[PDB]
């Protein structure tokens, strides 16, 4: 067996606490003028409330509170601009957050389940059954072809953005057959020498990015249309709107761009 | 999420591979994972998934349990590696249904989605999808030797690689740097991705990486771990099987080594 991570167990929040506080629920957080709360916990109405911690922050405490205020409640998406660690434990509080909720009953027996005192778990109070946070493994690949780059827009949002293709890992399979599979599922395309560049979570709702650079193998570009607006190849130095610096799809993008720079120039 | 073919009752005239699993185990007459024609197997009638395909015949997933001959799907490690990921698929599927008869946001029963590998509630909206659980492993090289650990898991004798599984809000790389610490006590330096693999116990995706010793002196967590040392890739104590990507990445870390020595 391999142990989850032990924990500090939830408590009672007092005066003398401060840091930043993750109030969530459902998917949102407080964010009073578009910012996420720092400050003492009497300066947030908190004192008296349960918190998890969560983590640190430059020399501060990160706090979980499972609550709605009648005010602000907002995607995590807000506070993107935040530097990267900070925003990766303020989607850490969102998460859990649901992850409490989904498991209030055991899906097991259907008894009411109790937090873990020691670590991020759910146990339960009738059987021996327990859960721990769900993460999504997801895939997402840029594709070259010689000078170009496979960019795609998606049916669902008409933002004008034109990214490379994502998707989710299913049970049983490795990292490198959802690769294969998200592509030609998505654009018909069979690819070669994938290669691991990073990950990231995303918390939209809980994913765990791995991203991976790939070459053109095979096929014609057949574009699923209820994933996919359009998917086209663009030449490396004659892009369309991309996404925005910070995301794992630009850095691949980036990646690839400047390797085609290293050999066609 | 990707759509999939629903479940149906097996007919007299259906064939394939047979993954009939509850409760962890699956179904090994004489130690083998029942292949051929549903009657021979006094399938018919059962509900089925077809959870994939080896070699141009089904593989399906019943859930039910048999009286003699459940057992770990470790015994069949032995196939090829695409037949043991689909018998691990079938054994992970049959527990995510199992711990989803009831949803866990409001108590009510729950019943399988046609279009997709979930479960949905018969009183509110939410949903569940099958649980991974990314795990990294990593083999850490210091010139010409490599870092083994025995763990307290089990007595084994065997001296593997460290892995623990990645957080909630935490990159591989995060994941792997922050194990190693607590494990042992050293920094390590040019991580490297090799490659991942489902492991159904109960559910893990492994993502195998290599990496450098930086600094620090081996100081182990004497909860996680028996002991922990250099060995040079020449003077090896006992590995885990040929099976696992344990035993690669030892391989890999220890081909490498012959190389510059
Ligand atoms: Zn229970
Ligand atoms: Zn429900």
């Amino acid at each position: 067996k391999i142990h989850h991570h032990h924990h500090h167990m939830d408590r009672i929040i007092e005066k003398l606490d401060h840091g930043w506080w993750v109030v969530s629920h459902e998917q949102k957080l407080w964010l009073p003028k578009g910012e996420l709360p720092y400050g003492e916990a009497a300066n947030f109405d908190l004192v008296g409330q349960r918190a998890l911690q969560i983590g640190e922050w430059q020399g501060e405490p990160v706090w979980l509170v499972q609550q709605q205020r009648r005010h602000d409640m907002g995607s995590v998406r807000q506070v993107i601009d935040l530097d990267v660690g900070l925003f990766q434990l303020a989607g850490r509080g969102v998460q859990l957050a649901e992850f409490y909720r989904s498991h209030k009953y055991c899906g097991y027996c259907g008894h009411e389940m109790y937090p873990s005192k020691t670590e991020w778990a759910m146990l339960c109070s009738h059987c021996r059954e327990r859960y721990y946070p769900q993460i999504a493994p997801c895939i997402i690949v840029a594709i070259r072809r010689d000078d170009s780059i496979l960019l795609a827009q998606h049916t669902r949002h008409r933002n004008g953005v034109h990214t490379v293709l994502a998707g989710f890992v299913e049970v049983g399979e490795t990292l490198e057959q959802a690769v294969a599979r998200e592509v030609m599922e998505e654009s018909g395309i069979k690819v070669k020498n994938l290669r691991y560049v990073t990950s990231q979570p995303w918390p939209f709702p809980q994913s765990l990015m791995t991203a991976f650079m790939a070459e053109y193998d095979s096929g014609d570009i057949v574009i699923d249309p209820k994933e996919l607006l359009e998917a086209n190849w663009y030449r490396y130095d004659d892009l369309p709107l991309l996404p925005p610096p910070g995301t794992v799809a630009r850095r691949l993008i980036e990646d690839t761009v400047a390797m085609c720079r290293a050999e066609y120039e």
